């Protein structure tokens, strides 16, 4: 009886065993386009990805994850509201059953089809699992998809869920280039916050883009395709794999832009 997104274990019932889930700095939050303050004294964010070096594809019954190799400073994040250098870890989405849903922060109460998040670890802590331990531990870059036009850069993922359509299940998915999947723009909403599943941990410096992406219908109904349990158990549509809003208590989010 682990946890999940269905009725019997989603998110409403995450707190009994992770009691965090009821904590001061929980994710995802409404962004409040109106009170968030423009903050001068933020830096533009230093996104450095040309080195990047992508590993594996994995269905992990939540998500799935693109994996890189995090054991040198190749594909790092810096600057905005960062100290020091994070290193890029994984990506993965949180999407929908439907276009109205699936993104895990919402703007103005607007839902985004879906949420990707490329995390990464702060390098002072040498590696992931100490990372989380830290309130300064991870930096996670969130980007809203909406539905519209195909997005190039997002295919060659879209390409290769076939082969992961299950729990466990995983694929060699080298050279692929994280760059593709960013908007025109490094505007961004920051504030601190948490893991937004399980265990919830409270490490996180979010850095959420203002623009979105666009995808096409045909690439968000193949992550809808995906599967949250494993081969030869009954089927279960990964869909609605989003955390809803939690509540921004005593917290400040601040824009990038005037
Ligand atoms: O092994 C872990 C590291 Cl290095 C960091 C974190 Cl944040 C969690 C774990 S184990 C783990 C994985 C998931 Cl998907 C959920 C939970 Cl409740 C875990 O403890
Ligand atoms: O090369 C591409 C073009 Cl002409 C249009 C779009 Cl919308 C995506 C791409 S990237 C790409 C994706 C996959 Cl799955 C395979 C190959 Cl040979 C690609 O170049
Ligand atoms: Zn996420």
């Amino acid at each position: 009886h682990h946890w999940g997104y269905g009725k019997h274990n989603g998110p409403e019932h995450w707190h009994k065993d992770f009691p965090i889930a009821k904590g001061e700095r929980q994710s995802p939050v409404d962004i409040d386009t109106h009170t968030a303050k423009y903050d001068p004294s933020l830096k533009p964010l230093s996104v450095s990805y040309d080195q990047a070096t992508s590993l594996r594809i994995l269905n992990n019954g939540h998500a799935f994850n693109v994996e890189f190799d995090d054991s040198q400073d190749k594909a790092v994040l810096k600057g905005g509201p960062l100290d020091g250098t994070y290193r890029l870890i994984q990506f993965h989405f949180h999407w929908g059953s439907l276009d109205g849903q699936g993104s895990e922060h919402t703007v103005d109460k607007k839902k985004y089809a879906a949420e990707l998040h490329l995390v990464h670890w702060n390098t002072k802590y040498g590696d992931f699992g100490k990372a989380v331990q830290q309130p300064d531990g991870l930096a996670v870059l969130g980007i809203f998809l909406k539905v519209g036009s195909a997005k190039p850069g997002l295919q060659k993922v879209v390409d290769v869920l076939d082969s992961i359509k299950t729990k466990g299940k995983s694929a060699d998915f080298t050279n692929f280039d994280p760059r593709g999947l960013l908007p025109e723009s490094l505007d961004y909403w920051t504030y601190p916050g948490s893991l937004t599943t399980p265990p919830l941990l409270e490490c996180v410096t979010w850095i959420v883009l203002k623009e979105p992406i666009s995808v096409s219908s045909e690439q968000v109904l193949k992550f809808r395709k995906l599967n949250f349990n494993g081969e030869g158990e009954p089927e279960e549509l990964m869909v609605d794999n989003w955390r809803p809003a939690q509540p921004l208590k005593n917290r400040q989010i601040k824009a990038s832009f005037k």
